[PDB]
């Protein structure tokens, strides 16, 4: 009998991801994992025919359902709307989902002994998280622009002069941060640091932008001592403040292995929205629908397209439900997956832009790597191994 | 005889930097260039002495000359203040040239074949040129306004910023110049010529379409009236495009253009081009080096990478060889780029470049030459150049 997964929502892409998406359902999820799928289908043609009801319908299903894995999607630019006959150009999928459940953006690496970094001391992953409007105008000729702040008591007028335009015109905007959305970014921080286990940073520019930044310094802060501080030092992790250049310093000499809080190849990268009530997650690749290798697929050419970011965008969504629902079963298998995608690169069966990360481009020889159809046969060969071996 | 090099602006500087300046204008300069020196000294101790003085005439000298290369210099800040017990924090030299030149500063990379760069493709340098703010935090409800009081008396103008109901929050106001937008299309398409290299503005516009857009207007206005031609002569051009566009074009290109940005250091160059394109001031894009002086400073042996020094002398070399139509100097200044790179390309480099290649825990002594080793090499190496370059 198979796993019981309960409660997922799954969105299906466009162009090579759609592919590799459906090759890791049919090999490596549905053999083992029996769900109450949610299926939303957010490639470009359904977007357009739904007049993008389809993108919607799937941000309102993962409010609703708290685990969300999505597919890379074609964003519309001019050349899509004459190609697809688009009634409109439509709006990102990603930006739609955003703008609905809300949430702080952590995009984590996965890391392969065999594959080289940036830094090579990197061994543990580093999970950066980015701040998650403006009033903007065009300054006819010369005068003052000034900023002003009228408290609702009446009993304070500070006016901050922003320019005084002498030589006149030019461009002027203002813009604000309220309390609640620096406290959601700490606490889904807060709640990303003790999920993975690692110690939490907060970097900042506030020798420059003192004000604007000593807040987020403060918010952060102020929620650790109030309700984090307990559970990170009953867990040997912590939180810490640091500048930005004494922050990248001491990441370039780090092993990895932790949360960076930012206020501001390639199919290795994860994307997770984690919303601040800690309930709702929404993971996906960090990485295009991969078109170059689409056209190869058309054209009838073999194509290497590695399926590791669209694999962990499974895992991680899969891992938040088991979290969710004291799911044992779950549990073990999303990792048990990560293990064996890991292990697979690192044993020396790989997709073609792994080699080339290894050996170089140029070096590259058709033995050092495996077609995509290759390297789906081999991680389904390996996680029936692992899983059998229970 | 050595050539005559005409009028150059010198900006004495600190710590180990200062050390290598006058290797270079020793051993690299100087047997070969004959020059007016407009010499000046940017020390920490000499600017304190003279109440900054020296850096205002410094740039005031710039102004005139057209010429600067400059020594990167201590900023100082409170640690500053107690060790060498100066009068004032005072403001960093760079700020006071720029405040008085105006001008783009322009950051660009050099390459060797045999150092790793970001993407392996990038064969030809990416130069990146760069374009002020009012905050306060927002203590708790009520209304943030931003307002435009014109100067010949006509109604006021009134935006809401924000209005905090739950109250609490943070607040900022930012603003730009039409003259200095104005002054960064001319600093870049004047870079863009002179290196014969595309041009490419990146901007926000679809977010910031008044703030942005004044930037995509100002600089398509500036191009079609008084560079499209030259350009288009040049087998050249200019172009706009948004941020995410912009960034995954030149992580798929092989290098080699112009990037105007509105948003090892050992081998960065820092370049300053005035609107003008008369007025050009270069320097290393690092510091003072103070962890390998302090080293100096104990008899210790150091290996201090001195191209992006060198870079500073032979792109204000060029400029001043461009202006004054000076082909034996235009030759020396890039007989010098070219033996900097080939001498590191012949695996004569120092510690924090073998680095790049083995990795710093597998670095051994052997890999790298020391300050003064590396400095003889490309020394040998010049006097040979010259001597054949004489056919
Ligand atoms: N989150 C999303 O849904 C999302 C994000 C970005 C873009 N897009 C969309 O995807 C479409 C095309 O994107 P793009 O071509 O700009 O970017 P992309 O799909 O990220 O791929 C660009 C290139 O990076 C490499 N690459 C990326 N993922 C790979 C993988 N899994 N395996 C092997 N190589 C991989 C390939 O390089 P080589 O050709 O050198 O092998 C590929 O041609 C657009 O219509 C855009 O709107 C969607
Ligand atoms: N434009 C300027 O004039 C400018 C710009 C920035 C800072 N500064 C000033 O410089 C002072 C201290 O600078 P800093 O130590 O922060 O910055 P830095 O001199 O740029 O270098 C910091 C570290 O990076 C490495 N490094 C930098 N340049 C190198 C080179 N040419 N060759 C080999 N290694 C190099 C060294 O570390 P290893 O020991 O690891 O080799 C060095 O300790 C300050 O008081 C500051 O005000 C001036
Ligand atoms: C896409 C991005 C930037 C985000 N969000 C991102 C998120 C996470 C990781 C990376 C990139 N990886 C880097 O190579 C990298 C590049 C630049 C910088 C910085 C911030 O620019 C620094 F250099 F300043 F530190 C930091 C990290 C891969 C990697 C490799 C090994 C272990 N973990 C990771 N994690
Ligand atoms: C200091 C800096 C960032 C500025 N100003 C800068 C200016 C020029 C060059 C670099 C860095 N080099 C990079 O490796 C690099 C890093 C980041 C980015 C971007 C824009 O941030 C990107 F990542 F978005 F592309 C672009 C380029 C070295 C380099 C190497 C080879 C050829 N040319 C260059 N030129």
């Amino acid at each position: 009998k198979k796993i019981s997964g309960g409660s997922v929502v799954e969105m299906q892409g466009d162009e090579m991801t759609r592919i590799i998406w459906e090759l890791i359902k049919e090999k490596l999820i549905f053999p083992y994992v029996e769900l109450d799928l949610h299926s939303y289908d957010l490639g470009i043609e359904n977007r357009d025919a739904t007049n993008d009801q389809v993108t919607k319908d799937a941000a309102e299903a993962i409010k609703k359902h708290n685990v969300g894995v999505k597919c890379a999607t074609i964003t519309p630019d001019e050349k899509r709307v004459e190609e697809f006959k688009l009634k409109q150009m439509w709006k990102s999928p990603n930006g739609t989902i955003r703008n609905i459940l809300g949430g702080t953006v952590f995009r984590e690496a996965i890391i392969c002994k065999n594959i080289p970094r940036l830094v090579s001391g990197w061994v543990k992953p580093i999970i950066i998280g980015h701040h998650a409007r403006a009033t903007d105008f065009v300054v006819p000729g010369p005068g003052k622009v000034e900023i002003t702040y009228t408290p609702s008591d009446g009993t304070q007028k500070v006016t901050y002069l922003v320019h005084n335009f002498e030589e006149g015109g030019g461009v002027a905007m203002g813009m604000y941060n309220q309390d609640k959305s620096i406290e959601d970014f700490a606490h889904s921080s807060f709640q990303m640091a003790l999920s993975k286990g690692w110690p939490l940073y907060l970097s900042t520019k506030n020798t420059i932008l003192k004000k604007y930044d000593g807040r987020f310094k403060d918010i952060f802060q102020e929620i650790y001592d109030k309700q984090y501080k307990s559970q990170f030092e009953a867990q040997k992790i912590w939180y810490e403040h640091r500048l930005i250049d004494d922050m990248v310093a001491q990441a370039m000499k780090s092993e990895g292995g932790f949360i960076w809080a930012c206020k501001n190849s390639l199919g290795m990268m994860t994307s997770v929205l984690v919303c601040p009530d800690g309930k709702t997650v929404e993971a996906e690749a960090a990485h295009g629908t991969v078109t170059r290798h689409y056209r190869m697929y058309q054209k009838g050419q073999e194509t290497s397209t590695n399926p590791i970011a669209s694999i962990f965008a499974w895992t991680r969504g899969l891992a938040h439900r088991a979290k969710l629902d004291n799911n044992k079963e779950l549990a073990f298998f999303a990792n048990a997956l990560e293990e064996v995608s890991i292990e697979t690169i690192e044993a020396g069966f790989m997709t073609k832009d792994l080699a080339a990360c290894i050996k170089g481009l140029p070096n590259v020889q058709r033995s050092d790597y495996l077609n995509t159809f290759e390297f789906m046969d081999k991680l389904g060969e390996n996680l029936k191994i692992k899983l059998a071996q229970a």
